[PDB]
């Protein structure tokens, strides 16, 4: 992007095969989840633009890599990446959790906010290495 | 912005009276400086887009407020704020220094990078309160 900075581990090429449709919900242990089955997902909770929402994240992958977790978001039709973490009443959006996750973390609450309504792709990194991605809807 | 998140203390209204011209250099103690005289300035060093450059910052204000220092940048013609700090070989751009400055700090080295060439306004906050702003040129 000519307009903003992004982490050095972020490349636009992750956008290449994105299917711009909301990721379908699925049930894990009787509760609704959104994301990639058997890998990573968040609680199927409604996301309202410009509203900080604490959403439980789930690390389904039994071999989840160790490291800090990063989430880099882009709106549909955008080449401008943005952070969505607003941790612990912070006034600043952060790319990366302060805590380190691993195969034993299982679950972690993250407070998120998206600046406008529409489809957003969530690019996920662990220890600065690309992990996966999925699309969510902000109302 | 509909496209990215920004710190809650950042408002677009800081753009209102910006004069979109490079801030003129001035001499302080025999060395060239860019910024606001008697307040805050950086060494007059060439800024090359997409090149991390460690630039010495100077706190001229004898009553410089105490707090972490934030810099929020916007390119000319942009409503999309971005961080420019790349501290201590970090792969991530940060809004805010990890260290707290005060009236006795005087000087501090900051490593910066701008994503594209042109005029950029630098909005400066201390302890999350607006301090000042000035325009620089990236080549």
């Amino acid at each position: 992007s000519t307009q903003v900075n992004a982490p050095s581990f972020f490349h636009l090429s992750v956008l290449k095969d994105v299917n711009w449709e909301e990721t379908p919900s699925f049930i894990q242990e009787k509760i609704p989840l959104k994301g990639i089955e058997e890998k990573i997902a968040m609680a199927d909770s409604p996301i309202i633009a410009n509203e900080k929402n604490e959403i439980m994240w789930y690390f389904l992958d039994p071999e989840m890599p160790t490291g800090k977790l990063s989430i880099i978001a882009l709106k549909q039709g955008s080449v401008t990446p943005t952070p969505l973490l607003f941790q612990q009443e912070s006034s600043e959006p952060t790319w990366t959790t302060s805590n380190t996750i691993d195969s034993t973390t299982n679950e972690l609450p993250l407070t998120m906010s998206l600046p406008s309504s529409g489809l957003w792709v969530l690019n996920i990194y662990v220890n600065e290495k690309y992990y996966d991605q999925f699309v969510i809807t902000a109302e």
